C-alpha cells in the first residue's frame, strides 16, 4: 500500500519462540470468530488506512496501532507464546479507537459492541490446561 501508512504489526519472526495452548486455540475458535463475524467488525478486519480514510494525523497520535486483521493472522500463523499477548492485542485494538475518535461517534459504538462481546468470551476462556 502507501508509504505514507506504516508497515503493518510484526505478523511473523523465526527468533519470537511460539507455543500452542488451549486458551489460544479458544481465542481463534471461539473469540476471533464471533467477533470477526458481527455486523459491525468490517472497520476493524485490516490495519487503518490512513491515507484512504484521510486521517493524515492518525499514525501522529496511534504509536500502538492492531487490528483483527493482523489478529487473524497472529493466531493462524502461531505467532504467540500465550493468551495474555493476544488479549492485549485486543484490548490495544480497542483502545486506539477511543483514544483517536470522538465518545458516540459510530465507530466508537461499532467498537464498544465488539468489546462488550470480548469481555463474554474472555470471562470463560479456559483454564490452561
Ligand atoms: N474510521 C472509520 O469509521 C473507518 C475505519 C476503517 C474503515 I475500512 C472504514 C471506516
Amino acid at each position: 500500500g502507501s508509504h505514507m501508512n506504516p508497515p503493518p504489526p510484526e505478523t511473523s519472526n523465526p527468533n519470537k519462540p511460539k507455543r500452542q495452548t488451549n486458551q489460544l486455540q479458544y481465542l481463534l475458535r471461539v473469540v476471533l470468530k464471533t467477533l470477526w463475524k458481527h455486523q459491525f467488525a468490517w472497520p476493524f478486519q485490516q490495519p487503518v488506512d490512513a491515507v484512504k480514510l484521510n486521517l493524515p494525523d492518525y499514525y501522529k497520535i496511534i504509536k500502538t496501532p492492531m487490528d483483527m486483521g493482523t489478529i487473524k493472522k497472529r493466531l493462524e500463523n502461531n505467532y504467540y507464546w500465550n493468551a495474555q499477548e493476544c488479549i492485549q492485542d485486543f484490548n490495544t485494538m480497542f483502545t486506539n479507537c477511543y483514544i483517536y475518535n470522538k465518545p458516540g461517534d459510530d465507530i466508537v459504538l461499532m467498537a464498544e459492541a465488539l468489546e462488550k462481546l470480548f469481555l463474554q468470551k474472555i470471562n470463560e476462556l479456559p483454564t490452561e490446561e
